């Protein structure tokens, strides 16, 4: 118990944080039909701020209404959302976690009911970078014309401004799952003609003309965040080298740092599912191209976290369904390592 | 779907899983070193608990290389009978039985953990003639004639092994043991063709392990345990481990098992879980060697992670499996997989 | 502070805990009864775990009297050697060394749980001749001069077992077996002095306590496992319990050990964690007899509440030291308290 | 800080002390030379006395080379049980065991010397044809084949010796016995080229030297009896002694054990405290080589006071062990010396 490194301060672009652990992106489908900040979120991350994770990544918000997953998304595209955004990021901070934000476009998977309300496609007119439906029941996908993909490439410029003014110090683009940015990337739904298609560095393009463009509105001292499927498991598809290509390319951008998930893209596929079972994409990326990596998947304990933190294979945790399960999980984990976790006052003789 | 819980190939042989015991002092042999009742119930035991391999304590391959007067010998054909039944009841159990071949060198010759644990004042030997700490005999430095007595008597005591059904040999040259203490310079500042460098350094050491390694056959796999690190500036680095590494690669060692410290006491070291996992971690991208964690690995997911990361072909356990021998059962079943109980305890799981 | 790890003082002797080992069956005797190697690593294992107390299988005082063809016996003399070598492995663990006495009554006969677990069709014995359920042979009622061999069998057995170096003896009295059909009248519909009444039914299981407690010294304490309910309409009470231990506690017996159900199958037992502590608790405060708790008791802090809230002296561990032999161990320091560890564990605590 | 008790290295070993048990005749063995009881006591005792060394008694190489029918012996493999156990409980009780290869010349074939000691008529062997005395067999000289039949039988003798455990073996070459007789001209008159010349007459006694050393590794000492006087006139002296010794240190013998006469009766030995040491003194100073003193040396400050004027490196105690087994551990604290004793007699110091 000599030390942890999971409690020891991180130091990304210009601020630190207190410790190595970070909130995934979890959409709570809890927001306005016209994507306002409501009373949940004011009380789910608040209450895991208070958990002691030193960043929060508040769900996927969509920079388009029409690029949201579902119609109770977060919301960013229009400036009435500072209001409720810029309060949501003050008593995250006011917690002790510092506040970021996801900005995403669910693409050809957008319109999509809530999870508990069934998940059926709503019929909107998604896009997409060809005219594939993500699978049966989904709205045939409109292929994305330049002026098309100049908008969304604008709507993460401005929503990422749009997310600064807010107060957010850590802005994390949606580039897997299957959604906009993720689908131009797999070749299971880019089979396009153009420039932007075919290629592999075409492919890639698109993707990577908005991370320059949201880079160039972000001051340097804020860390600019990207999650990737690092795969998308169907072969002929995105695979784990073409991800250090491409995790190459965003560290030279000036992207700050990689969230390593996976799939998404398809559902027919397989995905061999343990604890750190995407750790093996963060280890990769950060030891064989030199970027900073996020570690995501079935990562629930303090010493399982620790571990990979040690062993070199990322320099954040994310944590996603263990604190929706376990909010103070944190403040648990620092004692369990024989550190004194800084617990609020009110709480000091609980542990 | 657990990586942990997946038949690992090593050698010639399949292990049920991926969790073996790390070699740990019982300190419970008799005087002459044959086992006792003690390994008869502890070593089995520990094997019920799901292990796929049991690595069996440091065994001395001379009585002047224990690290205790109760220490596991191989040195007399004598010891056969003892061992030969532990490895036995090991296999009855479930588990591959392994053993470490060992010499502890300038540590040589300490009184018990809960004895004192103080030197008695062996004619230990070593590289160099320096005490390892106040108190510890002056170390005897070996002659070309010397060292190669020892390796004899590691070649031998690794034939005694196999003839006692002992599948897979590990080789401790970890820990500031004789030859630990060759590899580093903090206690190997020799003048002649055995010090200095690293390839000077690691000659003794990677004779004794090729010539080991050819009276194994090439399907019981050959393990090495080495101090990735000193821990002290100037010292044992990891890279040092990874050239080191790619000679033992060369020789036909199936696995590395990285382990650090103990050269010195004068030293800090960042104990946390997994430590030494970034070593395993090294070794396996690195230079391509199979390569054995260790180092408070204490949970399920955390064996598993690293293992999925590609930081290690197979996971040791040491303390955990003092105070909870039959974790690995209880890992299993915390992971989604089926345990591999017992008859007469499915019930209880 | 913890009372779980406080020294408990029964008839002469001290328990390092309170903490004890329910009895388990293994099945895994010889044809004659005889103590094998499982036995010899199983409570040797558990003894090291902590536990203040090992409480063996049901040992059969009859070779009728066995639940399974393997299970432990104590008809023959020649049972010492194995059953002596087994006190002896377990005291030297750490744990006294206990032992149940049993008769299988009319579900005597029935294979390995792991081999179908259905009927042999042996000459089973029983109070009336109901049997246990379908397919069950049915028991031929006994009579006076056939229940006296019993009677003699229990205190033969107990006499056998104190010559074995057992300390603590333990009738069983439970589970639908030979003395819990009995007490239960869903299985004793008996026309005679021995059936009907609660008294009469009561009757030759007191007889059998009385006669062993005359046999086992005042300084070795005199256990009883009873059915506390039968979970059955029109069949023991709770209430006929306190009742019936409010007579063991007149014959000297020093604890009862309160389990449930087992007279019959098609029944409702609500499961849950110490769903039996409250029949402990009842015992221990209505009656003034030490109690022992059991049932899905699991963790150190459950354990410590049930005796500090006074629903029992002892907590019996089943199917936790299956999974978990050395569960008392870390429980101790789970609970702020030293553990008394082997030396050679003291490093991995 | 007395000499006496500062750890000597003779060898690749470190003895307790400087003190050692002269090899000493129990004629306690059975008819075929096993190690019987009355060994497995004797010398283990005088080993907990504290002597650093133990030098087991004349072992006889050759059923022929005994002194009596009750003397150790090494010619066949069914010693071994008998002589590892007897070296082990040896150093168990803490001295290091060593052991006397000898072979009794013209002189072997003798009762005990408390059954009256007189001739059995053996086909005794010996350099020349004359008796040792009028009524002992008149030995057959020794052809080049038979010499090499007993030098072979040296050599298997050590080599068995050191299978045992026995980590320093003497060549008996004194007393008249066979190796002595080829030494002194008062009993070898050959005509060939193994008597006449010291040079012959230390001929075959060399060859054994060196051949026992070739089997023997550097590390255990290779120890040799001689008498470095016969006593008789115009026979082997001292100075016969020193060529001698010259030459056996250069064979790599590592240590000279020094005693005097018994090659003839008829003649008389200047006895008195430390008579021998004169030898041992003037060898260690003249030639170089280790010696041993022995003869007469009963008290503490004598055997310290003759390795301060570097009259010898080891102190050799016969009939002092015998009636004072424990007399290093007192002679220690008659020099205010901590004597290492066992805990068990810890009190009693
Ligand atoms: C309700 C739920 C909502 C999620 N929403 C998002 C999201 O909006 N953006 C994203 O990148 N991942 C999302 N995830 C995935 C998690 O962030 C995380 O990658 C995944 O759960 C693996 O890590 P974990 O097992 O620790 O949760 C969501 C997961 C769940 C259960
Ligand atoms: C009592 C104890 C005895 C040990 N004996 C040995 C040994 O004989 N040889 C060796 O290479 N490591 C030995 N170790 C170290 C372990 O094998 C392991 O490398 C170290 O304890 C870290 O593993 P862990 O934290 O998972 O237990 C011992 C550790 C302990 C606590
Ligand atoms: C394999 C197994 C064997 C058992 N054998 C016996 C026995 O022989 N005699 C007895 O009185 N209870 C026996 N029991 C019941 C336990 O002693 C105990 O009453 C039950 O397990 C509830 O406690 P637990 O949940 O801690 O295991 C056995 C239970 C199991 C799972
Ligand atoms: C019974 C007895 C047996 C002996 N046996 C041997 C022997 O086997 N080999 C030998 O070299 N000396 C033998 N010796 C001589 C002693 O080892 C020693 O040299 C001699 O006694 C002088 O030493 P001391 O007077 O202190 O005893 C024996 C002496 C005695 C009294
Ligand atoms: N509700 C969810 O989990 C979703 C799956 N991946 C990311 C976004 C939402
Ligand atoms: N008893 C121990 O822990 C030891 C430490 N290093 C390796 C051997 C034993
Ligand atoms: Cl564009
Ligand atoms: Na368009």
């Amino acid at each position: 118990s000599h030390m942890a490194l999971l409690f020891t301060p991180l130091e990304l672009g210009g601020l630190r944080l207190k410790n190595r652990l970070a909130m995934s992106p979890m959409c709570q489908y809890s927001a306005t039909l016209e994507g306002e900040v409501t009373d949940w979120h004011l009380l789910h991350y608040p209450t895991r701020a208070l958990g002691g994770v030193g960043l929060i990544l508040v769900e996927a918000t969509a920079v388009e209404p029409l690029g949201r997953i579902s119609p109770y998304d977060l919301g960013i595209w229009s400036e009435d959302h500072l209001p409720g955004l810029k309060e949501l990021a003050r008593r995250i901070r006011e917690a002790g976690a510092v506040p970021g934000i996801q900005l995403a476009h669910a693409g050809r998977k957008a319109g999509t009911a809530r999870p508990w309300e069934g998940g059926k496609p709503l019929g909107w007119r998604v896009v997409g970078p060809s005219p594939i439906p993500f699978d049966e029941g989904y709205p045939v996908p409109e292929p994305l014309d330049e002026a098309g993909m100049e908008r969304i490439l604008q709507a993460f410029v401005e929503g990422a401004r749009r997310a600064l003014r807010a107060g957010f110090q850590v802005i994390e683009l949606h580039m897997a799952h299957g959604y906009l940015l993720s689908s131009f990337l797999s070749p299971l739904s880019n089979q396009r003609t153009d420039a932007y298609g075919g290629s592999l560095e075409n492919r890639m393009r698109f993707p990577l003309q908005v991370a320059q463009a949201v880079r160039e509105v972000v001051p340097r001292e804020l860390p600019l965040f990207v999650r990737v499927s690092a795969t998308d498991w169907g072969e002929g598809g995105w695979s784990l080298e073409d991800t250090l290509a491409f995790a190459r390319r965003l560290k030279e951008l000036g992207v700050d740092l990689l969230d390593c998930s996976s799939g998404g893209v398809v559902l027919r596929v397989r995905i061999p599912l343990a604890p750190g079972f995407q750790v093996p994409f963060a280890d990769a990326v950060r030891k064989r191209v030199g970027l900073r990596t996020g570690a995501v998947g079935l990562i629930t304990t303090p010493e399982q976290a620790e571990t990979l933190l040690q062993a070199g294979s990322a320099d954040l945790v994310l944590l996603g369904r263990v604190l929706l399960r376990d909010p103070y999980f944190p403040l648990r984990a620092a004692k369990a390592l024989g550190v004194a976790p800084e617990v609020p006052p009110q709480y000091q003789r609980g542990f």
